[PDB]
């Protein structure tokens, strides 16, 4: 039985939940023991006082973990990837996730390879505003060829893309230039249409088996911030645990997401500890629709 | 019922269990939700490489929130490893203000004040040597004062109190000390006795309902293992169950070592804490280790 190994690189916050206070607690309460690394120390996620990690110091940590990581061949090695504030950074993360790579060089375990995967989410903005250079956003494009699974919202693929979204035809377009990239699977997590207000839709996309490309949205009915981060650190505890199917398992994750949002409307944030024994739990619904 | 403020200052490492990595989970598995400041980004506890936030960054984030509280709330801060004296200074600072803006000054409730606690476990150094700046002895030594429950480790009682213990007349010496410069509860988390070599002993020390000192002792057996961090694993612990719980002080030390031993004896196979893997009995409210006074 081969080493879990998850590194969840993210921000951290004092007050409130985001990134890592989510990621972290996630992984722990579901049994993982993730290596974490802090990119920002905030008060909180709406008044960005507080610490930030340059490069050299992203670099120390984390040839740190390459060190240990060299000729100890025995372990399969899981990267998620948040908040990071400037494109330096990321460009300093992803050499080292590529040097790791390098060295130890619809089932998600035939889509995508169980002993070292790249799970990034592009944390660039949302709805017009936009936390991180246009630096930052040409080094995501630089480093989407090397990453395993990307996790955009609509915005975030629209930067990367080069693409506004106003129909199904463009959000096609859009997780086709992604994966002609070299991303694996492309979930953009929530596209919302002009004309469809009460709901939001979820796509994923990847090849299949025969080297032919396959779409499928979810329909899913609405907020408060973080939702985007528990989503993604939930997917990487049920692939790299589970396995098992790509499409199942997203619409588990989206089980455990909607019980959590129906919890955390009494505030602004997200209800993470309240609902501990729900973020544990197997995901048990909304099932794939396949797209053309 | 008022909202409880838990603050819990130390260090962050990207590898293994010690400060915040263990507090913060051990906090939210028991359903509270810890504000936190990591003091340090360390890769782990034996490799020191990485970042220190210097006293005007540990300021920025407290001064932002001792200005979101200029209320209705209890506030109870938690304070373990800081590097630096400036920053130990600034916190203390802090702390203070967030008293001073609040006019701030064997149930645990008629002991301490469960509206405001600093719990302050003083990571210094441990087995004869030292492991902070050295000026941070002093830092501690200013805060004694204002601290409401302390709970070094043998070694760190010797650096604030200026004596070493060999024997247990000088537990009670360093007891009676730092009771006398206005801690309310004074722990004494492990003693090592050459002529016990196999038990540790826990202290606690504090002033009854009827204002005399008493002196209560945990006889432990010395369990023989290579993991560190057990320490910050007593003082979460500790915070959790006398804001929650409150009662008897001496069963809620009983209750904390019962689990931290817990802990130990299914984490005898590696090098850190099995923090995840018995974070069930971590989250519960088997009594091997009792108290029996000294006198
Ligand atoms: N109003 C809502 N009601 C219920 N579920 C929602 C709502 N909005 C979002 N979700 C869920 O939250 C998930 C995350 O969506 P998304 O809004 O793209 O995250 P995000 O926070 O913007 N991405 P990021 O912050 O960059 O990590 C979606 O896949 C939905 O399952
Ligand atoms: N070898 C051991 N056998 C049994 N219990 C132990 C042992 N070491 C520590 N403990 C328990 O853990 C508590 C805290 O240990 P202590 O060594 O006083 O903290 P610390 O030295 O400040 N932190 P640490 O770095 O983990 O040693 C003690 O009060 C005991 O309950
Ligand atoms: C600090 C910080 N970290 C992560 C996120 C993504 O939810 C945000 C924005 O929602 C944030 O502000
Ligand atoms: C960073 C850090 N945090 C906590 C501790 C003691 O638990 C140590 C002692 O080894 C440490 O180095
Ligand atoms: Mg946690
Ligand atoms: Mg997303
Ligand atoms: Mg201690």
């Amino acid at each position: 039985m081969k080493k879990e190994n998850i590194i969840s690189i993210q921000s951290q916050v004092f007050d409130g939940f985001c990134g890592n206070n989510i990621a972290a607690f996630v992984f722990r309460r579901r049994g993982h023991i993730p290596k974490i690394l802090n990119t920002v120390q905030y008060y909180s996620k709406f008044k960005h006082s507080g610490v930030e990690l340059n490069s050299q110091e992203v670099d120390i940590i984390l040839s740190e973990y390459n060190k240990d990581q060299e000729f100890m061949n025995d372990s399969n090695i899981y990267f998620l990837t948040g908040y990071i504030k400037n494109a330096e950074c990321v460009d300093m993360v992803t050499k080292n996730i590529l040097e790791l790579r390098r060295k130890r060089k619809y089932f998600i375990e035939n889509i995508i390879n169980l002993n070292f995967l790249w799970v990034c989410d592009p944390v660039m903005g949302d709805n017009g505003r936009l936390y991180v250079d246009e630096r930052v956003v040409e080094s995501y494009k630089k480093a989407i060829e090397y990453v395993d699974i990307i996790t955009p919202n609509q915005y975030e693929t629209e930067l990367l893309c080069g693409i506004k979204i106003n129909e199904e035809k463009d959000v096609i377009k859009c997780l086709d230039v992604l994966l002609h990239k070299g991303v694996k699977i492309v979930i953009i997590t929530s596209v919302n249409y002009n004309f469809d207000k009460d709901h939001l839709f979820l796509y994923v996309s990847f090849f299949n088996n025969k080297n032919k490309i396959v779409y499928f949205k979810y329909k899913i009915l609405k907020n408060c911030f973080g939702s985007g981060d528990l989503f993604s650190c939930l997917l990487l505890s049920f692939i790299v645990k589970q396995k098992g199917n790509i499409l199942h398992i997203i619409s588990k994750v989206l089980n455990i997401v909607q019980n959590v949002i129906k919890n955390s409307l009494t505030g602004l944030e997200l209800n993470i500890i309240e609902n501990q024994d729900i973020i544990a739990s197997d995901g048990l619904l909304i099932k794939e629709e396949p797209v053309f």
